[PDB]
């Protein structure tokens, strides 16, 4: 062990297991994830070459290959329980994407829940023995967003009982589903339904695309990869183009509308909460990395003479990590209460987790991209190489602030609601949820401690109010002046998102605040509070103005924040390691030689590049033509 | 032509040819750069297959072969001038860094102006015809910013008249330099010189790595790629082990410093320059590829019946993008002035220079590094593919902010400076220059004013370097250290260099306006500059509310003019990246390329991209039942 390391972890203030257990909900979930890990870690079938030194199209070989052996290992183990298939799948793919996602998480699940009893009997058995692998195909080249825009039409032909799928412009092409390029031999296609004349909008089609057995693509059907991308290497991102192609009628899914043998026609909350938790451990990863491997890390001077110090030593780089080690606790928090509120919802109750699951979704993603780079950043020229590991949770995590759901749509979904809310208050109603601060607006004397979470949350909340409020106001103002509400909020959007994003942060520190009192180890609650008011202190330090206008906040106050930031850093410096170590991620999950739960970075590092592929002949082939 | 970016091209309030000349500084610049960039797009020996297809290994001998050509093609062409050069160099690697970068740029030059006579002999010409090619070896796996603590020490020998090259620990192992991997047969090594039993501290010494003709490792030589990164795919980033290496005495680069045969001893700032431009450039592309898009791309609704408008029409897209492109043109005008300073100094001063090259790139790179990623999410989904250009120009600008001087310490050697003048100011002297301001140690901003803007500016940079200076003060006094009240006042320190440096930018912006001739490109510029200015204060409120620089109204009063600039920049935007000038090569970007022709380009490049070599991929044998 790494003697700095050895030294950090023998004077934390606090025993980093008891904070395991609060980060998985209780010593069991601790301990029998640690078993499925092993039993990962230690089967001979999961593993392979470092994943840097592949080709994409050896990546993505990998992938499936481990997907394919994840299904039949998992059902040979029994492993049933959601929160285990999560531990399971994770550690398998080592946080890369997994190729047969749509498959597992969309196709199966929308068969077992809307097949007819004759659909059922076709593709339950074969889906489920992934005979038949299939996705899920509804965005398309020139639709991602704007889903009623979509080009794809289903034409019933009731000569022959069957639909006509055809993708009739290069714009109507599907394009991104996962799964859809290489590895699936079907696909529920989203498609405008023509039946007779008549349009009735979108409606899901089971499309064979590939030869059960050899994998020909089926005649009509053009079908491939989209090609490469900032990461997703492991995931056939695909197009499917359409020719006119018949499928039968009963391919149709008809749990919800119908069309008879004469064509007669009869009439992402989970997957955004789960990002949340996602944003968390993406952020928390880097933190680790960058944390410990600026604990290991000798460089500059601070005293003339002396030894270089650890680089954790300088304030500039505990100020470039410590908020983001608490943000990243703050964010675990925040990922566990939504995944509790969401299992129960699962209705005066859909619109607010709608909300709340799109905003936090969004201000989580965006958070916890930025704060990976800074950690890359922090690491300095290491940092930038693969052995730190953190470029590829960077390219592996942002797709999630563009896809399911792009992130200012999401805000923007969120500002729908505080204005609905906002206009229920100043019309009389009562609103509840995590917009109750609106009824107490001052429309509809107080004084902040720097060192209570409690008044902090209030510092917030007000903020939050006071930026609705301005939003509200300002697209009252848009509506008389140009007379056309979709304008009036087009030239408001910015002011929404920043309401929203003020009113997520509160959500935020609100949460951390209130996990502090149920925390039953002193020295955890302790060091946790301490994070909760750097995370808080942080916050204002960085966005002053939004506290200091509504004198919510003096500029003498600010000086008080600034100061306490800068102590918060020196209390946290002596538990850093320790916090990160909590986390409890194993070193083939951080794929990092900075990060390594040793420390033993240098010795590892010559290792790693001397097994890295430009250096498998001492002469490259391109020598050979260089002039002479 | 895309019927979008034609009506929006026609509807422009300036011409953009006249603003390319303005960037490249005349029109005869703008005529030369583009019969350069011609010379090099008629020439089929620098095409290839797209870099986006190749593995790393084929994207290192395609970036090392058109380094050899380019090398040839320029000597044929009579290309000498070092702008004309960069015009040259810059085009043909279309954004991508190129493997000869320190053969050409500092083992030629440092033979050149450092060599005795006896080591040009054995070194310049095999090195100018590329039958050596060198590099340049002083980062250790141990140490990067701090060199002082370097570990590779060079024993002089008495006895044999050699230098003992030695690399005694893991850390010690050389590490980073381009070149060195697999590309180069010398490197300069820097390395702890020790004669006699003293030690004389950092020289330079010319190592032979390789044997000319067979490329094999010398003995006592340990050499070879760092592995994959981020970006740089095509640099061969290398190591270097040395185990008690002998090279001759005569190998020592002595212009400064002698060994005698018996061992008697006797007796970045330009790159920095350059990383400014470089910075503008790399947003100026990003913007360049999401303004074109933007302006092609149709989605969503504003009235509920009407056709999907440009996504462009949106406000939040104009916010994510016009702020950017006002903040490329701020960097295209530093940028300049950057270059014109260094040259004049580099023909007293030399403080002045050292803290403003630092503090500008380290402000620049930072900027457009975040910059660059905003265009890339601004994209949405089709963004995150290759097929927008935009990750390869994020992963291959970003090591910027790091090597070259980190930027945290290059903002602290600028507060170094600022906490200086501030002593001198307040020890009754006059500063002079960028620091002018700090001598001046009723007011109100008027926000549709350059100068009223670099005003209130000024005094934000004042009031954080006064911060600074009195918090660094009190930290000596409490500490009995001025280093650890450095240390404990560096978040002080960094943020005071930003606010300087923000302010020279937006100083330098409004002084460009007063020079632009054209009517109409200097109001456009005027918009711009004001987005520029006016965005930096809504996104740094705070800072002009404390010490009453500005009031709560003043702000809403910015950020109300904030939105009315989206509006008014919206008709130009296009025309204002095309005033960039980069050619599609450059862009590297289907959905940026100049005809806004993206949807049918993308299906081409997807059908083209490797996966789709074959229509089963191996890996189907897996996905048995």
């Amino acid at each position: 062990m790494n003697p700095d390391l050895r030294r950090e972890r023998d004077s934390a203030s606090f025993n980093p297991e008891l904070l395991t257990h609060i980060l998985d909900g209780s010593p069991e979930k601790t301990r029998r994830r640690r078993e499925i890990e092993n039993m990962i870690l230690n089967d001979p079938d999961f593993q392979h070459e470092d994943l840097n030194f592949l080709t994409r199209s050896q990546r993505y070989e990998v992938a499936v290959r481990k997907s394919a052996i994840m299904v039949k290992k998992m059902r040979e183990f029994g492993i049933a329980d959601p929160d285990e298939i999560m531990w399971f799948k994770n550690f398998v793919h080592r946080g890369r994407p997994e190729p047969l996602d749509l498959h597992l998480g969309m196709f199966l699940p929308t068969l077992l829940h809307q097949a007819t009893a004759e659909q059922q009997e076709r593709f339950f058995m074969p889906a489920w023995n992934l005979e038949i692998i299939g996705t899920y195909a509804q965005t398309e080249m020139g639709h991602g967003t704007h889903l009623r825009g979509l080009e794809t039409t289903a034409t019933y032909d009731p000569e022959t009982q069957e639909f006509i799928l055809n993708s009739p412009t290069v714009t109507s092409i599907k394009w991104w589903p996962g799964g859809l390029g290489k590895t699936s031999n079907h696909a529920i296609v989203l498609a405008q339904l023509i039946t007779k004349g008549k349009c009735y909008g979108l409606h899901a089609f089971i499309v064979p695309i590939r030869e059960i057995g050899t994998h020909k693509p089926l005649p009509g059907i053009t079908v491939g990869d989209i090609g490469p991308k900032f990461g997703y290497d492991e995931i056939d991102n695909g197009y499917l183009k359409m020719d006119n192609h018949r499928i039968p009628r009963e391919n149709m899914l008809m749990k919800y509308a119908q069309v008879k043998p004469d064509g007669t026609y009869v009439k992402m909350v989970f997957v955004r909460s789960f990002l949340v938790g996602e944003a968390a451990r993406a952020l928390s990863k880097a933190c680790t990395i960058a944390i410990r491997y600026s604990a290991v890390r000798h460089q500059s001077e601070i005293k003339p003479g002396e030894p270089e110090p650890q680089i954790l030593d300088f304030q500039t780089q505990q100020y470039k990590l410590f908020p983001l080690l608490a943000t990243a606790y703050a964010f675990q928090f925040v990922g566990a209460y939504m995944k509790e509120t969401y299992h129960r919802i699962n209705l005066s109750e859909l619109p607010e987790l709608h909300a709340l699951t799109a905003g936090l979704k969004a201000f989580t993603s965006w958070t916890a991209n930025t704060g990976i780079e800074a950690c890359r950043m922090a690491c300095g020229g290491h940092g930038y190489s693969h052995c730190s590991g953190l470029p590829n949770i960077y390219v592996n995590f942002t797709p999630s602030c563009t896809f399911e759901g792009e992130n200012t749509v999401m805000m923007l979904q969120t500002a729908r609601f505080l204005m609905k809310s906002y206009d229920q208050v100043h019309s009389g109603k009562l609103v509840c949820g995590m917009v109750s601060y609106l009824n107490d607006l001052p429309s509809q004397p107080t004084m902040v401690d720097i060192n209570s979470p409690e008044s902090l949350t209030e510092a917030y909340k007000l903020r939050a109010a006071r930026l609705v409020e301005i939003a509200a106001k300002n697209l009252q103002k848009e509506v008389i002046h140009r007379k056309s509400k979709e304008v009036a909020w087009n030239l408001t959007s910015v002011d929404l998102v920043r309401a929203s994003e003020a009113h997520c942060h509160y959500v935020v520190v609100k949460l951390f605040s209130e996990k502090l009192l149920k925390i039953q180890d002193k020295a955890i609650q302790a060091v946790l509070r301490s994070l909760c008011l750097l995370y808080s202190l942080y916050g204002i330090s960085q966005n002053a103005g939004d506290f200091l206008q509504g004198s919510i906040m003096t500029e003498p106050q600010i000086t008080q924040v600034n100061q306490r930031v800068k102590e918060l850093l020196t209390l946290i410096r002596s538990d850093a390691v320790a916090l990160v170590d909590a986390f409890d991620f194993q070193d083939v999950t951080l794929g990092s030689v900075l990060g390594r739960y040793d420390g033993n970075v240098y010795e590892n590092l010559f290792e790693w590049a001397k097994n890295s592929p430009l250096n498998k002949a001492e002469v490259h082939e391109s020598y050979k033509h260089l002039k002479s």
